[PDB]
């Protein structure tokens, strides 16, 4: 029962060549299968689908994380937290078919980081060596958050994912991404109109759509403006909350910084509980197809 230690392992004889080659599949593939969710793309979902397998980490014994790539195990895979994520693992499926070297952990968080980077997001550092666990290794399901609390729950939720007001703030604004479907989570509507390109449009929609509280068709209350778009309960509290305000207008005022403190939070978030050793390769900065002229 002792907090078990994981260490990283780098795939037998891989280099930063051969996951810049899994990065252009994904990214390739993101390009083709343009019509997925009224054109939105994958996009969106592959990096819910990163959060989602990563959030699960508890630091106080480091169970759940990123390193396990359990999802792929019936437990967390019907999680009803996870519901929808099917379509990104049914998408990841044929680029883990032409690569089967790749660890599912390093799949699913390259997956994420692979989608922000094409979606014009920043660069996310990105780091090999997750090994696949056991399925009695999968954690149980109710450890990733609800939408329907406020800045309190916020703020001690993330503290079990080490994260700080600053980082809890810069990591919702993915939330500019995608969309909440009522299949899947009980809300509905998206947060602003560049679903599927990644900019700091959820702090700016945030302080600047007037906002009602209103009752989806799930019975579910969700703040939404004539604008078309909607805040859940939890993203809301983030200018209910004065130290949560004061990061979110930050970021509305400074792209670059949004942009700088996404990216170290979000890496941070898929290498949770991991353990690299002090010869393990450097971070990993991927190259766009757009930057390969690809
Ligand atoms: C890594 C960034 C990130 C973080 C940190 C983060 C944190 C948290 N999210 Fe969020 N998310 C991200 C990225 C990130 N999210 C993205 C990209 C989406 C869009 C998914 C899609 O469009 O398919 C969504 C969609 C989505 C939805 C709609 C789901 C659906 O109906 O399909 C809900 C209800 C929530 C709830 C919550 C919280 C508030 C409760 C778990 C929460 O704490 N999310």
């Amino acid at each position: 029962t002792t907090p078990l230690v994981h260490v990283a392992s780098v795939e037998k004889g891989r280099s930063y060549e051969d996951f810049q080659k899994v990065y252009n599949a994904i990214a390739l593939k993101l390009r083709e299968d343009d019509e997925y969710d009224n054109y939105i793309g994958y996009g969106p979902v592959l990096v819910r689908l990163a959060w989602h397998t990563s959030g699960t980490w508890d630091k106080h014994d480091n169970t759940g994380g990123s390193y396990g790539g359990t999802y792929r195990f019936k437990k967390e895979f019907n999680d009803p937290s996870n519901a929808g994520l099917q379509n990104g693992f049914k998408f990841l499926e044929p680029i883990h078919k032409e690569f089967p070297w790749i660890s599912s952990g390093d799949l699913f968080s390259l997956g994420g980081v692979t989608a922000v980077q094409e979606m014009q997001g920043p660069k996310i550092p990105w780091r090999c060596g997750r090994v696949d666990t056991p399925e009695d290794t999968t954690p149980d399901n109710g450890r990733l958050p609800d939408a329907d609390k406020d800045a309190d729950y916020v703020r001690t939720f993330f503290q079990r994912l080490n994260m700080n007001d600053r980082e809890v703030v810069a990591l919702m604004g993915a939330h500019a991404l995608g969309k909440t479907h009522l299949k899947n989570s009980g809300y509905e509507g998206p947060w602003g109109a560049a679903n599927n390109v990644f900019t700091n449009e959820f702090y700016l929609n945030l302080l600047n759509e007037d906002w009602k509280l209103e009752k989806n068709d799930a019975n579910n209350e969700q703040w939404d403006s004539k604008s078309g778009y909607m805040m859940l309960p939890t993203d809301y509290s983030l200018i209910q909350d004065p130290k949560y305000l004061s990061i979110v207008k930050e970021y509305a005022n400074d792209q670059d910084k949004f942009f700088k403190d996404f990216s170290k939070a979000f890496e941070k978030l898929l290498e949770n509980g991991i353990t690299f050793p002090k010869d393990a390769p450097s971070p990993f900065i991927f190259k766009t197809l757009e930057e390969q002229g690809l």
